[PDB]
């Protein structure tokens, strides 16, 4: 019935934490955000130089090792759990795995009442708001852009193209069951 | 002949930064960027609470003590001196003042080619945008998205209301002289 | 046995985060880390001006409402479940409340093999460590050095005052039970 | 007579940030800070991804191309200009060149009056430092904490291995001369 969690997938630069913060500001009870840009953060510094972690080749490809993936689980499972314990998560990702990705995260879920969201927009925007945000790495966006809908579901889609995040949140908020 | 500097002015997120980061990157030469933001994390903290600084009030709304202007007139007088002195400089500002800001400027640059550009947004998307990049203070890119050009004279003009940053960087680039 | 946990309870400005960057690299296995300060993060910005959420009064004083309770307590549930499911963490926190506030980290911690952490530093050195490190509200530090000690039982304690905190994080490694 | 600029040169992860903080509090004028890191920040991000810019191997050692060195010089001009226009400024730099960076200052500075400041720190707590802060490359505290300062000539010298922030800015204050 009530939505628990609202998981966005979308390529880096799709606009993703923008439309999480616009969404925390516009939905009525506190949503708690998380993503795997807070994961890297929550993750010691020399996992983004190792094996079984993150790392990012010169032109923006990314590559998540065995050690990555463990953590990750591990965290997957927390934020279900704080769910599970009455918090309202919201949580955005990058389906590099396409729909395996969201496969593992239904394992993780269960029956949890969640909201699938995807972000999409195009390529050659996502890599001038790469670069106008000054991302390092550049070359992501245009990679990530994408694959990362590749057979992945959604409930509610939004295209930041040419929609302003205050308005994608709009939209998918309209989708969340109090 | 050839352009020394280049000046942006805009309302709080008006996307003057993303700009500013896309204009370095499609500039051939390299060109140094420098705006009230830096200025302000250059000046001691408690600036930020004083007289004759800089305070927020809630609503978003903005004042500039003498002790501020000082500063930032002397701040203005580096800048161009760095110009003066071969370097290309880029500066992003917002014009509180109105035209009266451009004559500040106009009086430390001399006879300094200058491109004055102006960032336009519309006041209710810039507010979202506010929103969505998380803002301390809300209330400033509405206050803010007009008022700062009453008066104010540009060679280019460019509106980040539906054009990405890197688009408005090629609007800007053509108009600068090698 | 195998220490699954570690929490670190101290003033802010004692120097938790910088102990827990090094504890990161020092310990051999990844060890995810959480804190208050990431907690806030998560927390939607709206958060910091509420009734039920955090606010820091003018001279560093904080209260903590029901809202931002409910919120902790879950995120608290959910880093717990985390460990349970195999991922070393660490958790630094600021114990306003004291021994109760450890009381409450207990009743989530459940059997759960803990290494509990206090991180002491003098009062006036923490507050000029709080100037250094440039921290918008001044105060805390102080404030907060002695209280969240009160009745708090420790596994290990260090003190920065006279150690750095790779020494202080090679101490509280020596304890942790692969 | 009156002190306009104040200068600090140290390894990476000696303090200098720290103390400067400090500074700006200490000090009853208000006292514009830039530095090496202000530098890098207002240049193009792709400047440290070049040849005449700045790059960092993997060991933490650090390479200036002429690209770099010709900003840096119009930088150089631009503060001191600042000074020459009433403003106070505090300076924090690296000096990799040692004696032959003091000079390239020197140059720039003419009979400006400036308090040269030395903030030593031993290589190995700089290290451990660089860890607990948790700096992308490491190895650039160790490399430079001692070269730096060969044949470099101070008004003042202060030691971050035993002494506060706080301290050192207590100590550097009191040769300010008003």
């Amino acid at each position: 019935m009530t939505t628990r969690m609202i998981i966005l997938n979308g390529g880096s630069s799709a606009g993703k934490s923008g439309i999480v913060r616009c969404l925390q500001s516009v939905l009525p009870e506190p949503w708690l955000a998380f993503g795997v840009d807070s994961l890297i953060e929550a993750m010691p510094l020399k996992m983004q130089s190792a094996e079984g972690g993150i790392e990012f080749d010169a032109d923006g490809g990314v590559s998540i090792g065995p050690e990555f993936r463990a953590l990750e689980g591990a965290w997957a499972e927390g934020v279900v759990a704080m769910a599970r314990a009455g918090a309202r998560i919201i949580i955005d990702d990058v389906f590099l795995g396409g729909a395996a990705a969201q496969e593992r995260w239904r394992s993780f879920v269960g029956d949890l009442d969640v909201l699938w969201v995807g972000v999409r927009c195009d390529g050659a925007v996502a890599e001038g708001r790469e670069t106008a945000r000054g991302d390092r790495v550049a070359g992501m966006a245009a990679k990530q852009a994408y694959v990362v809908h590749e057979g992945v579901e959604y409930d509610v889609e939004v295209d930041t193209t040419h929609k302003e995040s205050i308005e994608c949140a709009w939209a998918i908020a309209a989708h969340v069951v109090p």
